[PDB]
RNA sequence: GCUUUUUGUUCG
């Protein structure tokens, strides 16, 4: 209901949400393969990316999270991938998306900066990329923790 | 044939 993606509301500017859940991902798909998968259609249009990893079984958990700098980049990705199979690892999964429950790079940094997922391998951690300017799209170090 | 489905306080 609430996390349903409607491309007509993105295009009309009613729904200004930028964080999206990338659901139904092959479990042996990696952070590199996902960045590459997105970069086909949406190179430099996103400023956050997090593919959740099972640290014990050493493979993704079936979903990822991406934040688009502009909501209209959700139509570009959505129209290209939603409803399509991945063609890797004999997986019959089909790509799908929905809005994320945590919206925005600032809110996502708040959440992840003091997390124990930041203490793991960098390929297992959430990543961020410059949102605006001539450095737009370049990977940035994640803001350090601020616990007590 | 390849898997966790709204983000690890639970390490599966």
């Amino acid at each position: 209901d609430r996390n349903s993606v409607d491309y007509a509301q993105i295009a009309s500017g009613i729904d200004t949400r930028t964080t999206v859940m990338i659901k139904n991902i092959p479990n042996k798909f990696t952070q590199q393969m996902l960045r590459d998968y997105i970069d086909v259609t949406n190179k430099g249009t996103y400023d956050f990316l997090y593919l959740r990893i099972d640290f014990v079984n050493k493979c993704n958990v079936g979903y990822a999270f991406i934040n688009f700098i502009e909501p209209q980049s959700i139509i570009t990705f959505g129209k290209a991938r939603v409803g399509t199979q991945w063609n890797v690892f004999h997986s019959e999964k089909i790509c799908d998306i929905s809005y994320a429950n945590i919206q925005g790079k600032d809110r996502l940094i708040e959440k992840f900066r003091n997390s124990c997922v930041m203490d793991e391998n960098p390929a297992y951690r959430p990543k961020i990329f410059v949102s605006h300017g001539p450095n737009r799209g370049m990977e940035e170090p994640f803001p350090a923790p601020n616990n007590a």
